[PDB]
Parts: C-alpha cells; sequence; structure tokens
C-alpha cells in the first residue's frame, strides 16, 4: 500500500527521513505519513519507495 502524507506543522528540530536534512520552518516544514509516521521533505515525497 501507499503512504499517506498529510503536510505537518513540526515543532522539535525534525529531519527528513529521506534525504537526512533539516525540515526548514516554522510551519508546514514537511509531511508526515499518517499510517506510518515516516517524515519528509514536500520535495522528497516523490523520491521514497511508496510501499507503507
Ligand atoms: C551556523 C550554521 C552551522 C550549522 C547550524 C545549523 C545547521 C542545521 O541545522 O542543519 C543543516 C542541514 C540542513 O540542510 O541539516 C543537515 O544536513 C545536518 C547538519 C549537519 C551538517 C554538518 C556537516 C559537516
Ligand atoms: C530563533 C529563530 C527560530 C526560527 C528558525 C528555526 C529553524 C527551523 O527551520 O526550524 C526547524 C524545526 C522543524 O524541523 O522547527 C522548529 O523546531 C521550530 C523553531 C521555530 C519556532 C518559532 C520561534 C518563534
Ligand atoms: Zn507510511
Ligand atoms: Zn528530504
Amino acid at each position: 500500500m501507499p503512504h499517506r502524507f498529510k503536510v505537518y506543522n513540526y515543532m522539535s528540530p525534525t529531519f527528513c527521513d529521506h534525504c537526512g536534512s533539516l525540515l526548514w520552518g516554522l510551519v508546514k516544514q514537511g509531511l508526515k505519513c499518517e499510517d506510518c509516521g515516516m517524515n519528509v521533505h514536500h520535495k522528497c515525497r516523490e523520491k521514497v519507495a511508496n510501499l507503507c
């Protein structure tokens, strides 16, 4: 099954689970998958294997 990513407002300095880099910003810094919890950049969404 595919991931179900949803824009998320990170609070704690959080890193992308795909590319390893920090999720920059105050709000809406990245996507958290609603089913498995994985955090990714908006730009890294298309870059991850879509098996959740
Ligand atoms: Zn997932
Ligand atoms: Zn990333």
